């Protein structure tokens, strides 16, 4: 059959998309059928470490790459001619960000998520829980991302941000906070980025004595793309176990959709229409080549961003579907994606954009004009500062509410309901990196 | 004198088992004549300072080693050839370690240690004081294991291990423990082992884009090698000094031997025939050649194993005396050896062993035969989950009683005598790695 | 205009002095005006952090400096010349050590700082306030420093030294104290320093195996002290806001001074003979030639030092102007500099000894002729355990008072004031090094 000749050659692309579909139909029959609570929490952690083990060894390969690849990215090239290649490219990632929020105003607005339904019912959903957060405020969270950029200790940057919490060590009458810094668990991706393309830089103003060290870390970032291939095989096995261990936690067949189900619809429409109607547009206008065709040979990365709901994961993953499938250059792609990691989470920028008129729809507030352009240009801000981490987008929620200065009286409705709505962000988000890395093919042959 | 020549030719051989008698008499002089309460805590750190200043500088150098010397040792064959190597390799690990706790239930029922005796005065020595312990449960200890292969970040596992602890946020009706991981310090050996063994075959399928870095690794190899050269020599001053520190903590001058001397010679004696009768009878087995002329040349690292009581600390020491001593092959004794440090740990399948049927021979336990075949197959597991860490097996312990459910009431009569028997430990540990070693000279030979 | 020459090849020079005054004249204004409640705390962090900033992206290269330019230093001549050059080396380090503390009895003694004035209202100062304190011994700080030296493992000393504190354990009878150590946080610059020293030796002792590996990082040094020039250019930025930020926290127009200004004007005179008198006549009488032509090529790092306050700070800044403005040696250059910055702190050797005369020329003790050579010999040999942190001798100024048990019961005069002689420590602190960098230029001439 000539069936099966077109099977053996998209073996990756038919192996993922049927184990994203296989967990649901495997989850959905262990939360029906017994669910939860038949399994035991002795036993639920050994269920969910196929797809946990996935997340695990995929996560450990960024940091050989990221610090290692966009070496011998960035010092092929003149400084000269990287201006005019970074200036373009940051332009690009601004103009998609702020796109992706202005869609979140006006589609927030032309269906009112805040509805009389029972989402409106959230004193039940509040209860002053969530309450009891840091919430650290607008200038000090704003001036933390320029403290993580040129991080204190090389090797501390590697597993080790840095954040800041609060203190009140102030008797002295009128007791205020005071802040402080104690750097907390958790790897800093940016400040290894804005490392190596600096350090990538001065090899190039060296002369020959650098040709040596730019053939190390070439040849070091080639030997981390091969073990990437590897782990590639493993990928449709552990995304049929991460959907069908979510899914065990929850429940939706008839509770989550009744109540807020107008918001999950609001916002799955708002990944809907940017990415996959507006990305190919732009792609169209500015090559005028099939956007389908590109946006095919990426399907494996895509898919996973959707199980592992991760950024950060994901990166080794569509460095090499993009390199590999579609018809781009070998250096530039290991730059420009790398870089795009996290800097353009318009997906944050989508969800942090309706999920601040969610709850402004309700509880009778105006937001004419002057707190639209406030909530656009904040959402588009602290995208950047966003992580890679799974859910911590909706910590960077709660700093534009208080400079917008609407109620953060329930903020656990938009919590809770991540598990799902964090899994179309991710998709989103990788996809404007692989589409802006096509994007730069066509600027090069000019 | 010709008896001049030969002592210039084994000053390292003379030099080392002539200092391990030394602090014994030096210790006992000290605990006799005037006792630990002479010195004071605050000089008692004091003194122990030039055996402790050994077991530091001389673990510092296994991490540029067991990443780098795993590079060049498996990237040279063919992956192929390999599994030629390896399978042949596991399948001597897994009898080993088998054969060795078949010894501890065939010694231990024969001589009955759980006598009329005082040991079996075990309400004086329990108090309820070793109760109040974390003791992880058994199916999430062997689940912990596998997610410390594949570690998280690379940098994090080059200090920081991971482990899990047991949480009670349970506050809904029926309070419940809930698995939390935390990453506690201490250094992850066998999360870097498993990663330089995948980023070695990755360089072989590499053509010669990999000839620098292959090169870089070996080089990085040889002067880590020159440097334990240098530590070699220091190490007769520091056992002088660690076995007359330990000392002088404990007496044994008619209190400990008195008590329980029956178990301790049951395990000493466990330690005899296995490894000095039994491994010479395999290794003779397979090679007819003299095993105890390959067990002279390897007697420096042997006895720094009973002084350092870690079989992770006196790994680069073995290494050097393997390839210079006894006639083997450069690149393969520095492949079987680093990966034999934390996966034959049969000592500890002879110390788990006897020390789970010691409990079970007193307070009137059956352990007929089904039982049997559990307590032999569950140490052999746990011996390969268990650390280089001194005094780490008694962790390991509590999770085989448990599964073979067995009472717990007194563990701590197994505790606070392996200040003695986990020094015999690590000897037989240490010992199997390198006949393992000269077994694979013969294999090749064919 | 010919002035205009020569203002353009020193605009480094007229950059670095003009904004040490500049925020002199900043801060004043602040505090003048408006002082520092006018402000508010959730704003001072961010007036403070462009010079915040500096310190922090300016210590993040000292770590693939350090580490890297001394195993090109030492791995270039034979370790037979090593000898020759390090035995040298190290008796300047304790000559220029001693005469600096052998000023401060000299210098005290002559001045009386205990006298009849504010100073000796030190029970309006004391409270019992500062008595809460560690306080370890001596004999345990000693001991800490040889650990310290041999770090326990390679990746643990970029980022986390050692130390040690007491716990209370005790409950058998009269309850003592026990030593425990836990790693606390700081950078261990002198662990790294004895490790690249004993590698690099071990190099060349290999023959041509080790050229590709001394290639490397000959590379990876020069790629690091390109980055070190652009930082430069932002230093005259951020020193303005170094001081501008310090005097806004205390005050000094006539409170400061009024109290214990013979005890600041008896230290900083002490910073002036030494390093200003003192080692332009040792250098003029080893080398016959100008030491301030010597000097002035010198003065962007010595601002620095005034600025940054830590000498582990400036460690790059100046191995970049010793080796281009001034006629040094290019390897010889980046050995002995980086050893000189945490061995010869004899600022800290001129601070702790003032300090410990002047809490007791008050409250009448004699130090008539034993105590004076216990107190020379103790600030000598607690300067080479001192580290590079700022504001850290102030811990080291306990151990000395015990040892020659004068009171304790007011430290915290010392303390507090430690914002401004401090930064005087600095200045001459890294001034001997480069001192004793040209020093050894004549050296090598014969
Ligand atoms: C328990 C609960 O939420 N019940 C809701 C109620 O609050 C709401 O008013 C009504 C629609 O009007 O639907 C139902
Ligand atoms: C220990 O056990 C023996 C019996 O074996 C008994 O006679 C004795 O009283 C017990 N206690 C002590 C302190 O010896
Ligand atoms: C300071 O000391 C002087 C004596 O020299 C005394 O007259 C004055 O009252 C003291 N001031 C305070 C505040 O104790
Ligand atoms: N909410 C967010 O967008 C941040 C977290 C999300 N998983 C991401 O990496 O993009
Ligand atoms: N008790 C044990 O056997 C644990 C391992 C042992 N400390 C070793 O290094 O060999
Ligand atoms: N007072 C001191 O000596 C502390 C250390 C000093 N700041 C230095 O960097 O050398």
């Amino acid at each position: 059959d000539q069936v099966r000749r077109c099977l053996r050659a998209n073996l990756l692309v038919l192996l993922t998309v049927v184990a994203v579909v296989a967990g649901v139909a495997l989850g959905l029959g262990v939360s029906g059928a017994g669910g939860a609570l038949a399994l035991g929490p002795e036993r639920l952690s050994a269920f969910v470490f196929p797809g946990e083990l996935l997340l695990r060894l995929l996560r450990m390969i960024i940091l050989p790459l990221v610090v290692c690849s966009l070496i011998g990215g960035a010092a092929s090239l003149d400084p000269g001619a990287l201006g005019r290649l970074g200036a373009w490219a940051l332009l690009f990632f601004l103009v998609t960000t702020l796109l992706a929020s202005a869609l979140g105003v006006g589609l927030a607005l032309a269906l009112q998520p805040g509805a009389a339904s029972a989402a409106i019912n959230a004193s039940v959903g509040a209860a002053g829980s969530a309450e009891n957060a840091p919430s650290k405020e607008v200038l000090d969270s704003f001036l933390d991302l320029a403290r993580n950029i040129f991080p204190s200790n090389l090797v501390s940057a590697a597993f080790r941000s840095y954040s800041t919490t609060y203190e009140e060590r102030n008797i002295t009458g009128t007791r205020v906070k005071v802040p402080v810094g104690q750097e907390v668990e958790g790897m800093n991706i940016l400040g290894l980025v804005v490392f190596a393309i600096v350090f990538g830089v001065a090899l190039r103003k060296l002369g020959p004595e650098g040709e040596l060290l730019i053939r190390f870390f070439n040849s070091f970032n080639e030997a981390t793309m091969v073990l990437v291939s590897w782990i590639m095989w493993y990928a449709p096995v552990g995304i049929m176990f991460l959907v069908a261990g979510k899914i065990v936690e929850m429940e939706d067949v008839g509770l989550l959709f009744a109540r807020l189900g107008k918001y999950i619809l609001c916002c799955l429409l708002g990944h809907a229409i940017h990415g996959l109607l507006v990305l190919p547009l732009i792609y169209f206008l500015f090559t005028r080549k099939n956007p389908y065709r590109f946006l095919w040979g990426i399907v494996t990365p895509l898919a996973t961003a959707f199980g592992t709901s991760s950024s950060s994961a994901t990166l080794p993953l569509m460095m090499k579907c993009v390199e590999e499938n579609n018809g781009v250059a070998k250096h530039i792609s290991r730059f420009i994606l790398p870089i795009g990691a996290t800097v353009n989470m318009d997906g944050a920028a989508l969800f942090q954009c309706v999920a601040a008129v969610f709850i402004a729809q309700l509880s009778q507030q105006s937001l004419d004009f002057v707190k639209i352009i406030t909530i656009l240009v904040t959402a588009t801000a602290s995208s950047v500062g966003a992580a890679g981490i799974p859910a911590g987008g909706v910590l960077t929620l709660a700093i534009i509410l208080e400079a917008v200065n609407l109620p953060v009286d329930h903020i656990s409705l938009i919590l809770a309901v991540d598990w799902l709505v964090d899994r179309s962000c991710t998709v989103l988000n990788v996809e404007g990196d692989a589409l802006g890395a096509g994007l730069l093919q066509n600027y090069v042959d000019r």
